[PDB]
């Protein structure tokens, strides 16, 4: 591995394994709709590199029942999570990575709402609990957004049927559609359907 990629494996082995899995999912979707597969693959490898700044605050790096967000305000939690896109982009820039890889790290959550920490701060304005974006500017980044959300949800679920996995994927796509996250790229509804069906198929080769 390249020094940059190995620093992900060493500091945040969960994030690493997660990123490899996303790359697999997302590249398969890129194939099926004839998007830029190789940009998608390598973009996923680095998309979460901003988590290397504070690895234990991301669940894929945590041990069961040991969550550092307990000793934190929602605000503190939000500031750490919302930062990792911007921080990843900055790390990538400082390492003179190609701009499309930089764009992916910055945009892969679009402007989505951190809803958990948003409605824990009920028990205040949405804009403060949303990623800075921009929203995905390309089909490729939209694919990654969906794949990334799907990977993490299935990973953290215990432990899912094909029916559950389908439900998770449809929920996320619905969410993205209703929240307008894909209105600044050219991804088609037909492509969304292909992506959706490819994720179901790939994930079942993985969960049997
Ligand atoms: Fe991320
Ligand atoms: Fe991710």
């Amino acid at each position: 591995n390249h020094p940059l990629l190995k620093k992900i494996l060493m500091k945040a082995p969960g994030t690493y394994h997660h990123s490899m899995m996303v790359a697999n999912l997302a590249e398969a979707c890129a194939d099926k709709i004839g998007a830029n597969s190789l940009l998608v693959r390598v973009g996923c490898f680095y998309h979460d590199i901003g988590k290397t700044l504070r690895p234990p605050y991301f669940v894929e790096n945590q041990l069961q029942g040991i969550n550092p967000h307990d000793r934190l305000t929602p605000e503190q939690s939000r500031d750490i999570i919302l930062s990792h896109t911007k921080d990843g982009a900055e790390i990538l820039k400082e390492n003179h990575m190609p701009q499309p890889i930089i764009d992916i790290a910055l945009q892969h959550h679009g402007t989505t709402l951190l809803k958990y920490f948003y409605f824990k701060a009920k028990e205040v304005k949405e804009a403060d609990y949303r990623y800075s974006g921009p929203k995905p500017q390309t089909k490729e980044i939209a694919i990654i957004n969906i794949s990334d959300s799907v990977e993490a949800a299935v990973r953290s679920s215990t432990e899912p049927t094909m029916a559950k996995i389908t439900e998770i994927i449809d929920g996320i796509i619905k969410d993205r559609f209703l929240d307008g996250q894909f209105t600044e790229c050219d991804i088609t509804i037909q492509e969304i359907k292909i992506i959706r069906d490819t994720l179901i198929a790939t994930l079942n080769g993985i969960y049997h």
